[PDB]
């Protein structure tokens, strides 16, 4: 089974999984002098229950908060988007090192680490699972984490952390006001792209944050102690996560702002 290691790892991906080397895929280097600014895009409109959230998991590739997507009560909106797209899970990229972590690239830059919130069509299609196989099905937003000062909006979920070591483990976890997580400023850059893991579908629409939120040096070490495997199997660790990133093929990067 895929994974981050020698050899399962990203370059090896597309054996198993040849939409790998597809024209779509994330994530991707910015360059913010050659992405246009587009008059056309929308503000971003979002609504974050906190009595959405469930359960946190580790899936052996990161954690995962599953959110109740029963209904419409936590949504995305506006940006590129057209209609309502609906929460329905969190994880966090990351690498060995703090200055090499995240999967987006601005300017050559890599953050510490990378908040992906993932979103579906409602509006288009029943369930997330009809919707990650079309072209307009799913939206990522992604939030950039840069070192400096704790962030107590992390404290919830690093203190989850040790109950769920192992690959498979889930805990229950509610109250989870995500809304807070967010930086104070929307604007966003955006492109059409892929999962970053397998099965790499070519269904996301990415909307790339600009302002990082902070992380301490301490908090994202936590995550590193995450297994990648189950109980009772031989003991190897999440040192990193992100996938490097994908020829852009022609697409075009487009900014919220000016
Ligand atoms: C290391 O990162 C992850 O663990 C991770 C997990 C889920 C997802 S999205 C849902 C995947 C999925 C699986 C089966 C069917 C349809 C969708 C993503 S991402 N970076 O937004 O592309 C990362
Ligand atoms: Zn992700």
């Amino acid at each position: 089974s895929w994974g981050y290691r020698e050899h399962n790892g990203p370059i090896h991906w597309k054996e198993f999984f040849p939409i790998a080397d597809g024209d779509q895929q994330s994530p991707i280097e910015i360059k913010t002098k050659e992405v246009k600014y587009d008059s056309s895009l929308r503000p971003l409109s979002i609504k974050y229950d906190p009595s959405s959230a469930k359960i946190i998991s580790n899936s052996g590739h990161s954690f995962n908060v599953d959110f109740d997507d029963t209904e419409n009560k936590s949504v995305l909106r506006g940006g590129p988007l057209t209609g309502s797209y609906r929460l329905r899970q969190v994880h966090l990229h990351w690498g060995s090192a703090d200055d090499h972590g995240s999967e987006h690239i601005v300017d050559g830059v890599s953050y510490a680490a990378e908040l992906h919130v993932v979103h579906w069509n409602s509006d288009k299609y029943p369930s997330f699972v009809e919707a990650a196989h079309e072209p307009d099905g799913l939206a990522v937003l992604g939030v950039f984490l840069q070192i400096g000062e704790p962030n107590s909006q992390l404290q919830k979920i690093t203190d989850t952390l040790d109950s769920i070591k192992e690959k498979g483990k889930q805990t229950r976890f509610t109250n989870f006001d995500l809304l807070s997580l967010l930086p104070p400023s929307w604007d966003y850059w955006t492109y059409p792209g892929s999962l970053t893991v397998p099965p790499l579908l070519e269904s996301v629409t990415w909307i790339v944050l600009k302002q990082p939120i902070n992380i301490s040096s301490q908090q994202l070490a936590k995550f590193r102690s995450l297994l990648c495997t189950a109980e009772g199997e031989a003991a190897a660790f999440l040192v990193s996560n992100h996938r490097p990133p994908q020829p852009l093929k022609g697409r075009k990067v487009r900014a919220s702002f000016h």
